[PDB]
């Protein structure tokens, strides 16, 4: 299984499918960077109410999703894994890559992120009355930036972060390894070549995108306990199917079959 030549086609693939699948170019985002947050435009989202922050934000992390679905449909082998595993494998993993991607939004030298046309900080999300879950996404994203990805490294390793045979409710196990396996030797010979072996040990453990997918469980149930009509009126169906709680996934499914 997989010469050396079958991994260099296999790196400019994955690199090819994240170009052509980022919901945001990277050269427009660094453009925006001045373009930062008046303190009555702060004020004006700080003001707005707990629900109507949580649609918005749940909006934007539904249209980043809608991404993340289309690079692992481009993804080479995904499409052969099992529907089944295609699920369990974009329901647990599809967050995690939105996550990742964060970082190329976030501006290190100040601390912000873009959303909603402009740059702001932390504050920007008060009103959505979960700043423990928003400081972890801030430091998270804070520590990727200081590793200093190119947008191939990100291409490899979001690859990864979804390709993961070690998800729970996997039918062909030894499937998902052999593609996991093949797309680990592709990340290593893209970091090995352009001499950055050292970020392995630098990148961050599972155990704290991990973290930031539970709290966010956590805290929508908290949300959806309060404003339950919001969650069943205002907010998007693929974000209630992934994180509400072919079967029980009927969007995903759609979203697939296309
Ligand atoms: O594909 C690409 O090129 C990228 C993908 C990533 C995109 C991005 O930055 N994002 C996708 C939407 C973003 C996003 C991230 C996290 C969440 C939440 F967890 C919580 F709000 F709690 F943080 C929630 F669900 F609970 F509400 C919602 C939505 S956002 O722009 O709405 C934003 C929200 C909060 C931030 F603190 C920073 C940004 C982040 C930017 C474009």
């Amino acid at each position: 299984m997989a010469s050396l030549t079958e991994i260099e086609h296999l790196v400019q693939s994955v690199c090819k499918s994240y170009r052509e699948t980022c919901q945001l170019r990277l050269e427009d985002l660094l453009r925006q960077r001045s373009n930062i947050f008046s303190r009555e435009e702060v004020t004006g989202y700080q003001r707005k109410s707990m629900w109507e922050m949580w649609e918005r934000c749940a909006h934007h992390l539904t249209e980043a999703i809608q991404y993340v679905v289309e690079f692992a449909k481009r993804l080479s082998g995904f499409m052969e894994l099992c529907q089944n595993d295609q699920i369990v494998l974009l329901k647990a993993g599809a967050m995690e890559v939105v996550l990742v991607r964060m970082c190329r939004a976030y501006n290190a030298d100040n601390r912000t992120v873009f959303f909603e046309g402009k740059y702001g900080g932390m504050e920007l999300f008060r009103a959505l009355g979960c700043s423990e879950l928003i400081s972890s996404i801030f430091d998270f994203s804070h520590s990727l930036s200081a590793l200093h990805f190119s947008e191939d490294e990100i291409a490899l390793y979001t690859a990864l972060v979804l390709i993961n045979a070690h998800r729970p409710g996997l039918q062909e196990k030894r499937k998902v390894e052999q593609l996991q396996y093949n797309l680990e030797l592709a990340f290593h010979h893209h970091l090995c070549k352009t001499h950055r072996q050292s970020i392995l040990a630098k990148l961050p453990p599972k155990g704290k995108l991990r973290s930031l997918c539970s709290q966010h469980v956590e805290r929508l149930q908290i949300f959806q306990h309060l404003h339950p009509i919001v969650v069943q009126a205002a907010f998007p169906p693929l974000y209630k199917e992934l994180f509400s709680t072919t079967e029980r996934h009927k969007i995903l499914h759609r979203l697939l079959q296309e």
